[PDB]
Order: structure tokens, then sequence, then C-alpha cells
């Protein structure tokens, strides 16, 4: 396990072959989860890109967080999709947290510590545990078929994932960088592999 | 009685079928009242919705607080209506307090602790105490005929009601969340019934 | 004499019938004056209205403070007018102080403690002491002939008048609500009569 | 010599006839200077006006600071002109400092303590000491030929002039009103003559 | 060496002929570098200009930092170019740090302490040490062929250069003016030659 504190992955050129694969130790299906991350990119006015793609053998978009051009954030579970439209965007590092709960279908989406309205999505589903998690690309089969036009360019980091819904109070401590203990992906104890032009560099966000 | 402190009702999907009904202990007709609540919704740009609906067997819109598409807040007593127009809306949680006084007809409306101008409505009227209070829906009979196009989607909470007009100094401490004690409807001692898809979740507003 | 501190007059409906008349112990003619007041209205986009009207039996507009639609504040003395144009208006409570001096014709106008540029009006004139001061309406004759289309709707208060020009440092004290002593017309010792629908209510402004 | 501290000249009517003349004790020609002043006027959207006109027997615009409509500040030395364009202007009191140096032609212009970029003007020139300094008017002969369409309306004060270039760290203390001592023209010790409608009043700026 | 602390170069006229040449003691080629500088100019709306030009006898634009009209900052290494577009520009002093690393091609560009997204440029290249560094102009041959249409007008200073990539934490202390030690080019220990109309004056930025 590597402590990636103060470090970020950099995807400095558009590619369909550069990516990093994050390994989860998870062995029980997710009835709920939270994932939080920092990313920075200038693509937001140019094109859509995949922020965080989670796939399973049955389903290539089992969880996906995606920016869609002129729409805003797209969040999808089990291939069903909802939109958190953004009316205007500025170039700066952005923190997001998203969480979902099978027992209720409630999605929370948080941007820079400000909550979006809760929306229903894909109630009663279960997310598979046998998963391929990739940053930098959108994956259209388990671990592959990346499209260069959906790749991320820029930086991503502080990727943390929990198998439960963080409360609003906890999410505030994540945004402020307080102490917390992830249990699916932990940025302070990450297990990962890198392919192609990807670099680990000091983070640009404070 | 349930203490709903730090908790909110979530109406995560559009329907006419799901609502919450609040029970008042009141047994004397209201010569005056105050209502305060937090709500959060993205509908404000798409369509109108009912924020708080109070009906009596004679009159479905005995008190109604409503958002009118591209108009702003609509406040109506006894079926007579006035508008507090809003020229542009931010998407964030919003606190409102409203109050009315039969002896003068003066309405006050407060948005995020800022007072709107005082207006006149239904001087000399009285509001019935045999009442059905419903959240999430607009009702057109004593307890039903809900219109799905008027339902709320999003969150509501801190719904408090007083049988008297709060002063400007008190309303400020309501907004800042100081000590106070309602007497018609108390969020710390709520009586309610939930129908359909409604969830109680931690509040998103601070 | 009534201490109106923390209280305001409320004019909740458009009418020509409702007004309040303020009495001054004047005997010496006014070689100069200052008048300060708080008011709050939504009319500023809809139509003009009379903020403060001082009439004498020779002259209905002996002092007038008026809002002119799409123009801004109009200030008139002895029936002659100067405009303090406002390029864009916002709906909030607003404090104004205005002062005039016969020996120079210098008019000062202050809005929320921001001074407007000094202007010249009616140098060498004198304002009559045998005066009718009315709030809520525009006098077109001594004490009467009100025009409903010129009535104020909303709130007015902290009306204070001095028979001398307050210095900039004093006026800042008035705006911040420090200690001061009016000598023509004092809100802490007001003499008035109410006619029609006018109410005294707690002030909305701080 | 009069201490004008916290006083200002008021030019409340447009005219060609009213002005004040300031006398300098200077007896050696200026190889460099600084002049700082406060002024306040609403003309900025209506027309140009002379802020500070310095003339010598040979040259009526030996130093001139002039607002030019929809352009911004014009600064001229020896009849040669440069512009410091202002793209949008606001109604508030404004402090300017300007300074020039013969040995380099460097002009510095400062507005509310913010420096404009340094520019070159009339390197090697020499400003005459036999000077008529006039506030309120632009002058086209030594001490006369004023044009009413170039008069200032509003207020001017804190006019201070030095026969050397103030450093950036000094200019900041002029703007903040720290201790300083001019030597060509000193507001603490002014010699002046007033003609026509001009008044000395408490200053509007803090 | 000259300590240029709190001092800046002023280029007050457009010309082909005024420039300063800075001497680097470097004697090993650069696999990476950082350069930071302050500049101030009004040209940004009018035309492009060269902020910092590094040339070698093989290559006129070996490092170049350039502003291109209505595009934004251009940064080039080895004659290959990337853009950090600026959608709107403001007239104030601006501090930029830029850095590059051959081992990765990562470019970092920082404007007023805010990072732009990292980009890829000239991976595996090697910047020559036999170099001519010029301020005020762009050179198109080693030490010459300046074009007046590309000259800088205004101010430049605090030009510091390092033969390594500064971390994000170090770059913040550069921007805040903490203690630091450049090793290719040091503003506190500068060697330079001045040609034509260039002046050394106190800096306008704080
Ligand atoms: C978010 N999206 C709908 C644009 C893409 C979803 O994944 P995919 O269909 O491109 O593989
Ligand atoms: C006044 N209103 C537009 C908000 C609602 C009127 O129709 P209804 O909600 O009573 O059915
Ligand atoms: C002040 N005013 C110019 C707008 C109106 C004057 O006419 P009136 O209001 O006295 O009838
Ligand atoms: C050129 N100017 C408009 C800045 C000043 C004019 O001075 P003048 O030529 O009117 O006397
Ligand atoms: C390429 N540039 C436009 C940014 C700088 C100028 O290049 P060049 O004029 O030396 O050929
Ligand atoms: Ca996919
Ligand atoms: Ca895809
Ligand atoms: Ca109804
Ligand atoms: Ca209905
Ligand atoms: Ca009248
Ligand atoms: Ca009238
Ligand atoms: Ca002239
Ligand atoms: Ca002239
Ligand atoms: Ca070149
Ligand atoms: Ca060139």
């Amino acid at each position: 396990q590597t402590d990636m504190s103060r470090k970020a992955f950099v995807f400095p050129k558009e590619s369909d072959t550069s990516y990093v694969s994050l390994k989860a130790p998870l062995t029980k299906p997710l009835k709920a989860f939270t994932v939080c991350l920092h990313f920075y990119t200038e693509l937001s006015s140019t094109r859509g890109y995949s922020i965080f793609s989670y796939a399973t053998k049955r389903q290539d978009n089992e969880i996906l967080i995606f920016w869609s051009k002129d729409i805003g954030y797209s969040f999808t579970v089990g291939g069903s999709e909802i939109l958190f439209e953004v009316p205007e965007v500025t170039v700066a590092p952005v923190h997001i947290c998203t969480s979902w709960e099978s027992a209720s279908g409630i999605v929370e989406f948080w941007v820079d510590g400000k909550p979006r309205v809760r929306k229903s999505l894909k109630k009663g589903y279960t997310v598979g545990a046998e998963a391929s998690i990739i940053l930098g690309q959108e994956q259209d089969s388990f671990g592959g078929n990346f499209e260069g036009s959906q790749s991320l360019v820029g930086d991503i980091g502080n990727v943390n994932m929990w198998d439960f819904v963080l409360s609003p109070d906890e999410i505030n401590t994540i945004y402020l960088g307080g102490p917390f203990s992830p249990n699916v992906l932990n940025w302070r104890a990450l297990k990962y592999e890198v392919q192609g032009e990807v670099f680990t560099k000091p983070q640009l966000w404070p």
C-alpha cells in the first residue's frame, strides 16, 4: 500500500491508452457507497470526460461519474443516469463527493462542499464487488475499450471510497481535509497500477 | 412526539402519491400565525410547486405558500393571493418565514433572514383550526386531489408554526437557529404521518 | 410626545385616503434644514411616490422628497427641483439624509451613508414655518388633495428633522444610529395624527 | 496661510466665471513634480472637465489633468498629451496622484492608490515656475479665457504638489492620509483667492 | 552583482531598440527549469508582446513566454508552443511562474499564485546553456532581430530562474515573497546590460 498524501496523478496529454487502475479489497456487494475525489481539467468547455469509471463483468458503467459538455455532471449507477446540471463553469480545481443508497435510491452530489439536491436513482439495485476501477478513461468493457474522446486530461487525486453513505457532517470534514478512514479505496493506503503516460506529481489544490 | 432536529424530509421523485401530513394540536381559530421552514429544490426554474399547504373543510387553500414559475413566492390566505416576486433565483437551500395578522391584514415574508415589504391580505378574516397540513403536495380537497405537477421535489424541514406574529428580532433568532418554542407546530415535537416515497435524512442546510 | 424608537409606520395598501401628519413646533422660518428618514417600498420599479412632503399655505411643495420612476430621487424646495439620478435600484430598506442651506443653496443628499455630489438649489430662499408635514402622500394643497398614484406603499420611519445642516461626521452618526438630538421634528418625541389605514409596527430595518 | 484640513472647495453650478486660484511660492523651474488631489463630480458621463490646470506665460496647458468623455483621464505637460483610458466609471469620490520627471519623461498616474502603467511624456522638457494654478476651470490664457463647458462641477480638495517624484511607498501614505509635507503647494498651508460662486465646506470623502 | 530588490525595469516607449540582457552563469544544459517574474503592461488588449525571451544560437525561441492577442499566455520550449488561454484580462500587475521538466514534459503555469492545469511539451528535449536572455523584446536571432511589434511596454521585475521545478509549496512562497534562492538567474544578485531607453525605478506592485 502506498500513501499518496499530497500527491496526484497527472494525465498531461489526450490519450486512449494512458490510465491507472485502482484495486479494491472489497469482497461483498455494495448496497451503498460514497466516493470523493479532487480533479482539475480545462476540458470542461471543450468536451466530456470520465472522472471515475467503475465496471463489472455484467455492466461497463456500474458506477460512472462523468462530465457532459454543456450539461454538467452526469452520475450513473447500473447504467441508469441522472444529471446534476451546471449552468456555468469556471476553471479551478473542484472537489466532488457522491453517494448512493440502494435501500432508498437517494443520490447525494456535493461540489466544493456545497450539496446538490438529493435525487432518486436505481433503487433496490446492488453494485457488484468484482470491479475494475479506472481513472483517466471511460471503460466500455471490463478493464478496456477506452475512447480517447472520453479520456480525462489534467489531474485527479484524493480518490476515497466508502461502502456506506457519509453524513453531511462527515462530508464537510472530507472537504476540509480532516481525519477520516475509507474502507474501499483509501488514498493514504492506495493499491494501483499505471499504464502509459501517467505521472505522480505534487497536487495543485491546497 | 418526535424530535426531528437535524433531520429533514426528502421527496426524491416526482409524484402525486407521496406526501407528509402534520398534525396540529390547535383547537381555537387563528387570528394570526407565523410559519417558518427550510426547503431545497431545483424545480424553481422548471415549474411551480407547493411549499406548505394548509386546508380546511370549507377551503382547500386556507394557507398556502407556493412558488410560481418565473414569478416568485405566492402567499395566499383564505384563497386570496399576493405575490412576492423574485427576479432571479439562486440554487441553494432557502429559509422562509411568513406571518399574517387578521387585525391588520399585514403580511410579512422573510427570505434568508431578509424581510420583504409588508403587504395587505384578507384583513378581518379568520383561519379555521380544523385543518389538514400537508408537505410535499398541494391539496385541492381537505386531504387529497393532489396534483403531481404541483408536488415538491427535494427537501423540507424545520417547519415551525406559531399562532402569533413573531417580531423582527425573534424571526432573526429563528433564522440563526436560536432557542425558540412554537405552539401550533413544533419541529422538535412533531406529530406526522408519512405516505409513499418519503424519507427522513440528515439535513443538507447547516 | 411618543417615543417611536424601534417602530415604523406601515402603509400596506395603495390609497389616496391614508396618511399621517407630523407636527413641528416651528416659529422661526427655516434658513436651512436637514431631514433624515428610513423607508422601504417595492414601488421603485412600478411608479413614483412621495417619500416626505412639506407644504405651506403659499406653496404645496415647499420641501418634497420624491422618487421618479427610472429617474431616481427628486428633491425640490420652494417648488423648484433637482434630480439625484439612480442608474439601477435594488429592493432593500434605504436610509436617506438631505440638507439645504439658503445662504449657499448647497444641497447635500446621502443614500445609505454614501454622499451624492453637492448641488445648488434656491439660493437665498426661505422655507416657511407655518407648515404641514405629511408622510405616505404628496400634498397638492395645504394638508390635502392627495393623489393615489403618488402615495407611498410600504414603510417609513426614523423621520428626523433639524433646522441646520448636519456635518458629514454627524450624518454618519445618524446613519449608524448614534446619539443625536433633532430640534424641528424628533422621532423619539414625535407628535402626529394618523388617518385611514396606517399601522405602527416593529421596524424591518436594523 | 490657511489650514484647509478636512475642508473642500465646492463648485455647485456650471459656469465660466467661478474658480479659485492657488499661489505657489516656487522660484525655480520644475524638473519634476508630483500633484495629488481629491475630487468628486457627476460630470464624468456627461462631459469632460478640468481637474487641475497649471499655466505659464508661454503655455496655457503647462500642466493639465483633464477628464475626457468616454476616454478617461488626460494628462498633459507642455501642451503634449497622454491618456490613461478608463473603460467604466463609478460615481464616488476619487483620489489621484500624478508625477512626471524631466530626466526620464516617466509619468506615473495613480487612482485610488492603484498605479497605472508608467508612460513617457516630454523627456527633457522644463516646466516654468511663473505659474497660474486654477481649480474649477480650464484656462486658455494666463489666468483666464475659461470655457464653461470645461468647468468642474462638484468638489475638489487635498490639492498637494511636490517638486519631486514621490516614491510608491510615499504615494500610499498620501492616499491613506499619513503625515507628509508638500513644498510647492500645501493643503495644510494654502494661499488662495476665490472668485464667483465657490464655497468652502466639510469634505465628503473620509 | 546588483541587488534589484524592490526595483523594476521600465520600458516606457514602444521601440525595436530598447532592451536589457541578463547573464546566466549556467554552464550545464537544462533538463528542467522554473522562471518567475512580475510584469505590468496595458498592451494586453492592444497587441501581443514578449514577456521573457531565452535564445540559443541553434534556436531563437528556446524558451519564450509571450502574450498573444485575445488568446492569452503562449509558452514555448524548443520552438514548440502551447497556450494557456485567458478568456478575459484585467489591467493590474501580474505574477507568473512557469516551469518545465524534460523527464516528463510537464509544464506548470501559475498566474498570481493560482495554478493552471499541467500540460505536456517537448518531452525528452534539453535546453541549451549557451543562451541570450532578453527582457523588453523578443529576439529572432541570438541577441537581435528584435521586432517593435513584439516589444514589451511597461514594467518587468523579480525575474528569477531555477534549474529545477519548484514544488507547489515553494511557488507559493515565491508569490508571497518569502526567502528563496535562485541559481540560474537571481534578482537579488543580477548581472545585466541595458540598451536604449530603459529605466530602473521603484516597483509598482507591492
Ligand atoms: C456519460 N455518457 C452517457 C456520455 C457515456 C456513458 O458511457 P458510454 O456509453 O459512452 O460507454
Ligand atoms: C394559487 N396557485 C396557483 C398556487 C394554486 C391554485 O390552484 P390550486 O393549487 O389551488 O389547485
Ligand atoms: C415632484 N414631482 C415633480 C414628481 C411632482 C410634482 O407635482 P405634484 O406631485 O406636486 O402634483
Ligand atoms: C486636450 N484636452 C481636451 C485634454 C484639453 C483641452 O484644453 P483646451 O485646448 O480646451 O484649452
Ligand atoms: C510564436 N509567437 C507568436 C508566440 C512568438 C513569435 O515567434 P517569432 O515572431 O519569433 O517567429
Ligand atoms: Ca462506458
Ligand atoms: Ca465509452
Ligand atoms: Ca389547492
Ligand atoms: Ca391543485
Ligand atoms: Ca404637490
Ligand atoms: Ca401631487
Ligand atoms: Ca488649454
Ligand atoms: Ca479650453
Ligand atoms: Ca523569435
Ligand atoms: Ca519576432
